């Protein structure tokens, strides 16, 4: 055993040349039309691909200390996690331009920290920019384009996605599951879906699938919070000595009662999802109700009389069976931060009946608020889950098409709530042409401003140059700005046309914003009509993700790897 | 076959596995340190910034300089797991010490002076930072100094400062694992004496230096346990129960301090043998108080139940030798200051028993009887603050854990009289009031009162005078010009001029406890904007540099077994 310790420029350069190795294998496959690149398995087989997600995710270098930044560069764009989402082609070569140019720089008797303060600026403001430059999304053309321009032109998945927003609400929850056919085929079935999900992530380090999926679950809904473990304990050995699937939806969760016996024993022998009653007030109750029609897991509440405290002396209530006081319901996944629930088949009469009622009260209320909560209600009672059943012409194929689902859902999730800005790089290119660098550069000043002239003491001008802090922070800023133009011009490139020549074009001519080059009939149009159009928080990640990491570099001043 | 290397050779290797700590440490110092990426061969790289972590992960493969890392590793308690705060720091100076005094020694120079001028620098100085200090009042105080102690972490600094305000100026506090990512703050109500492990050698299985047991069972006595043979029944069922028992005698005598043998041996048993809480009558009484607050029948020649012959006429005891210990929730025994939490059981009956204690306060006049029995009743009620802490990760877990130990500690030695004003101004002070010429009349004192006592030529013979003198002032001067290095490296870190710094916070106006605050790049006063440490942790870090400087001027050899 024995580590090998490098510092400064030394360092710098070598996670650059990871981090540039990384770029120039992935900007190779930028756009519809990249270019393609071929993988020796050494199980016999080669295979030609033009994904830059599946390309990157096989990039290692022998070159212990160089393979350091092709693995960072992989873990901070969640390539190594399979979870990847969309942009990150495009991240990756923007975060090797920007490092590159500030390393560049450093490296040469320069200060990293102004820079890096002026790398992180320009990417606040940039981001502020790119937001007030998106626009809504409010036609199924939008949907429908940008499923299809976040799915690499794949017009078969884009349609799923886009038939699925249709037929369901602008919130619909959409699960994925694997199919044994070649087709991606798109069901519907009814369920319900809130606001709720994991409150503990620690649920899943027995599962590493980064969700919680779970078959013929039985429902414990109560209003209370759960607090004395000896309240719910009988329910929970029954379980335990079943080994069925439970979920409870509660109000709260005590501190010990989460951690002493669920988390811990989930990982022994017991299947628990503790989620929490979804409210922004007494409308828990609400909510609650409708949850127990959904699935008959009989209302537990003091106000109803059935108190979780002391469910021993009222034993002869739900039957004195502590089963028949639970609910059941189809399937249970349980998301980040939305819960869902598929009915089950026998309930279906018994929920359709609650919902009828429900609207007979939407017609017999006044004051909008009791219309506006039936109606939010009725619109989460009668609601429902698409199912995608993805499927390929190989095993493997299988888990890239449904990462390739997961990536365009969420870049549509995305769309629907923030805005969608006009693709082929052309917003990049927009902060260039309309000289944001120079608003970037006043905010600066205006920054030192306030803090040279204010302190009226000498004491900051000796241990810095003022004019070298300003000149530093906008060339850091400069930085940013100049690596804007790398993601379209690649784009261009790769498609067989001169992409600075493009660049050139779409930054001279002042059309409206969106003017660019669809290399797909390779013409110069507008982005917003043809449907080349992304999601803003996937050009937002982005940039944020490129700057944050070329910041990282640029304060690095220091590589241990244990061989020597 | 070993590798002997005596003198500069061995010293000069020394070094230059202390300097490649410092070199790898400093880099972290201040709260705008500089990143470190480390290489697992798990196949993912972390970017770290914190000191302690790095330091535990560097090894050379030269066999001789990795000893000097090694040996920074072990003085620092860093490879042990306990290394407080201020490490960092140490790092540096011990670093900048060590080389100011190497580069001295390899000249031809003897080391003795050098080394004695440095541990008399080390001890006027902490004498005078302990002059320095102020008391801690606000709690405000609690909160800077647990801020700043954690690594600008305000959440657990809110934590620690809410665990001593909500509690008493001692806050018996426990560090416990959780399974969230929100390091949660509980409260229970307990009884702490001032006992502890009475013998260490407890710990040689368990890193954790402390003992945390979850759902004991206490056997209180008021005797001395002299005859294993008295409790030899309830060792044999508790080998049969993997339930952990727990002992509180008056003297446990020499032969029967075998039980540690059993619990380390093999951990059949797992026995606490702690001792009684007063040193007298007082003693019987608080035995009293622990067997209300656990369920546990007070045994004691008094009142009947003898541990010695239990088999005893005229009894009531069944022999059963079960019902007759008590139970608690958890216990845990540190050095000292025992601390076990109440039942949900027996509450009711120690708030009777508290009771009890006061009806006897109203109704005594002799001024010691209503003092310890105030203190009695102090002792009954409380509480113990419990700490869950929790991370993204499992080994983030134990990091976080660490952290808020070292934390804690830095604030239990700043509620005793210790606070200063932090960003290294406090090293600086001892420069900036020309304390050096203090420790050069310090060192001629000590030598005109040996010189002139002689009164013969024997000592003039066996070495120069005038150069022991000057040696010995050149170690103090040794350690005084590597006070600047903690704040000129945060400053340096900052990206800042760190030596302009230090030479304006010395050649600024008349202020003391002025300084250079990185986080809002301005020169203001530390004991203002919360920046202030414990004088403990300052202390310890010129107390352990000047140490491990002296230790390392005075080894001669090394042996490595390799070729
Ligand atoms: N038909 C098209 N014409 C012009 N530009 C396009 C077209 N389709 C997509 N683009 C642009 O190409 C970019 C997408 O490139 P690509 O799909 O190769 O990688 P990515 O989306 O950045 O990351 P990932 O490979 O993970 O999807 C988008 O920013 C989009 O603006
Ligand atoms: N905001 C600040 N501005 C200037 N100096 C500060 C600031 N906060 C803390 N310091 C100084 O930095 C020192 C602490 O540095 P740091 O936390 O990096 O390492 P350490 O506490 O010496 O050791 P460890 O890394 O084990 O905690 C303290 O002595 C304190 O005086
Ligand atoms: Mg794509
Ligand atoms: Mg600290």
């Amino acid at each position: 055993k024995g580590k090998d310790i490098i510092y400064g420029n030394e360092c710098r350069n070598e996670l650059l040349k990871g981090i540039l190795t990384v770029s120039d294998v992935v900007k190779l496959t930028l756009g519809p039309r990249g270019r393609n690149v071929l993988l020796e398995k050494e199980y016999g087989s080669p295979l030609i691909i033009n994904d830059g997600v599946t390309i990157a995710k096989q990039i290692s270098l022998k070159d212990r200390k160089k393979n350091n930044g092709v693995k960072l560069m992989q873990e901070s764009t969640q390539i190594s996690n399979d979870k990847a989402g969309d942009g990150t082609s495009s991240t990756a070569l923007m975060t090797a331009t920007i490092t590159k140019k500030g390393i560049e720089q450093v490296n040469r008797n320069h200060n990293p920290i102004p820079i890096q303060r002026g790398i992180q600026l320009a990417s606040k403001m940039i981001i502020e920019k790119i937001k007030s430059l998106s626009t809504p999304i409010k036609t199924y053309k939008d949907i429908l384009n940008i499923a299809t321009i976040a799915s690499n032109n794949d017009v078969h998945m884009g349609q799923i996605i886009a038939n699925a927003y249709d037929k369901l609400g602008k919130n619909a929850a959409i699960i994925l599951d694997d199919n044994a056919d070649i087709n991606d085929k798109l069901e519907f079935t009814e369920g319900y879906n809130f606001d709720r999900g994991i409150i503990n992530p620690y649920l899943l380090y027995n599962e590493n699938k980064d969700y919680i999926e779970y078959s013929q679950v039985s429902t414990l809904i109560t209003d209370q919070n759960i607090d004395n473990i000896q309240s719910i304990l009988p329910i929970l050995e029954i379980f335990a000595k079943n080994k069925q699937p439970l979920c409870i939806i509660a109000d709260d969760f005590s501190n010990e009662v989460l951690q002493t016996l669920i988390i811990n024993k989930l990982k022994g022998a017991i299947k628990v999802v503790p989620i929490r009653a979804p409210s922004f007030g007494d409308r828990r109750k609400d909510y609650l109700k409708d949850l127990c029609i959904v699935t008959n897991s009989k209302y537990i509440s003091a106000d109803v009389g059935l108190d979780l405290n002391n469910l021993h002396n009222q034993m002869s209530s739900f039957d004195n069976n502590y089963l028949s006081l639970l609910g059941s319901a189809n399937t249970l996944i349980v998301k980040k931060d939305r819960t869902s629930l598929i009915t089950k088949e026998e309930y279906k009469k018994e929920i359709d009946e609650r919902i009828n009622v429900l609207k007979k009260e939407y017609e017999e209320t006044t004051s909008k608020y009791d219309k506006e909560k039936l109606n939010e209600r009725i619109a989460a009672l009668s609601g429902g889950i698409a199912k995608i059943l993805i499927g390929g012409n190989s095993e493997t194929e299988q888990k890239e098409r449904k990462f390739k689902y997961e990536a365009a859902t969420n870049a549509v999730k995305s769309a629907i709530d923030i805005g969608y800005v006009p693709g082929g790089g052309v917003t990049y290119l927009e902060i260039i042409k309309s000289n944001f660098i120079q608003e970037i550069h006043k905010k600066i000043e205006e920054d030192l401003q306030i803090s040279s002239n204010n302190d009226e003491k000498k004491y900051l001008e000796l241990i810095g140059n003022l004019e070298s802090e300003m000149e530093l922070q906008k060339m850091g800023a400069n930085i940013v700005v100049s690596s804007l133009d790398v993601i379209t011009k690649q784009i261009a490139d790769n498609a067989g046309v001169n992409g600075d020549n493009v660049v050139k074009i779409i930054l001279n001519s002042k059309d409206k914003y969106g003017f660019g080059y669809d290399v797909n009939t390779n013409k110069f149009v507008n982005m917003v009509e043809k449907g080349i159009i992304d999601s803003t928080n996937v050009i937002i990640s982005v940039i944020k993700n490129s700057c944050s990491i070329a910041s990282m570099v640029l304060t690095t001043e220091c590589m241990m790897v244990d061989h020597e």
